[PDB]
């Protein structure tokens, strides 16, 4: 029943559980002409939300705001951006306008700024090199080193064994890289399988785009990286 990309209208954003007290978002956007969905993760911090990632862009933002209030009726106080691309960070300032404490690393942060990105409000700190964890209220953030993006960043919630993992993960049905130019393609495969030591046990895999599944999709997203390095 995972929503995909036909089944939610542009400016629109449906949320998905996974596990109690764990949901996903999901909103889609378009791109250099085509539409993709996107995902990002929400968790249950006591009586408040932590949110992993705007739905890309200020209108799914604020529709993501709204389905939130509609669905689960608990304030959203802190969230945390996976990387600096518009995906991650488009809609910061609407989650700041609404009292949320906007998150990234530093290198999130000065990425955002160079691109010209949203920038979260806050930095975390314990997170600048590969193999770098630190547990943030209800998940447990994760460095892998250099992948779809130089400071991206992996999520795992440890009670309900799910694994988010942003853009550095593929859904199956993506079988080809698309646009790496801010990748690291040589070392994707290295940080994936320190992602694979790291959280062996993730039950649920989250991929930034797609529909999620098991820890295949750790696999799957490297042989698509490879197979695009050698085109
Ligand atoms: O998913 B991203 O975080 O990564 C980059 C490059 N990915 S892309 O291949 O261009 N693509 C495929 C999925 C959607 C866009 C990006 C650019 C613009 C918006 C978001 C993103
Ligand atoms: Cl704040
Ligand atoms: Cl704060
Ligand atoms: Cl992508
Ligand atoms: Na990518
Ligand atoms: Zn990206
Ligand atoms: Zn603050
Ligand atoms: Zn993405």
């Amino acid at each position: 029943e995972y929503p995909t990309v036909s089944e939610i209208p542009v400016g629109e954003v449906r949320l998905y559980q996974i596990a109690d007290g764990v949901w996903s978002h999901i909103a889609t956007q378009s791109f250099d002409g085509a539409v993709y969905p996107s995902n990002g993760l929400i968790v249950r911090d006591g009586d408040e939300l932590l949110l992993i990632d705007t739905a890309w862009g200020a209108k799914n933002t604020a529709a993501l705001l709204a389905e939130i209030e509609k669905q689960i009726g608990l304030p959203v106080t802190r969230a945390v951006s996976t990387h600096f691309h518009d995906d991650r960070v488009g809609g910061v300032d609407v989650l700041r306008a609404a009292g949320v404490a906007t998150y990234a690393s530093p290198s999130t942060r000065r990425l955002a700024e160079v691109e010209g990105n949203e920038i979260p409000t806050h930095s975390l700190e314990g997170l600048s090199s590969s193999g770098d964890a630190v547990r943030f209220g209800p998940v447990e953030l994760f460095y892998p080193g250099a992948a779809h993006s130089t400071d991206n960043l992996v999520v795992y919630v440890p009670s309900a064994s799910v694994l988010y993992g942003g853009c550095a993960i593929y859904e199956l049905s993506r079988t080809s890289a698309g646009n790496v130019a801010d990748a690291d393609l040589a070392e994707w495969p290295t940080s994936i399988e320190r992602i694979q030591q790291h959280y062996p046990e993730a039950q649920f895999v989250i991929p930034g785009h797609g529909l999620p599944g098991g820890l295949d999709l750790l696999k799957h997203t490297t042989n698509v990286v490879k197979a695009h390095t050698n085109r």
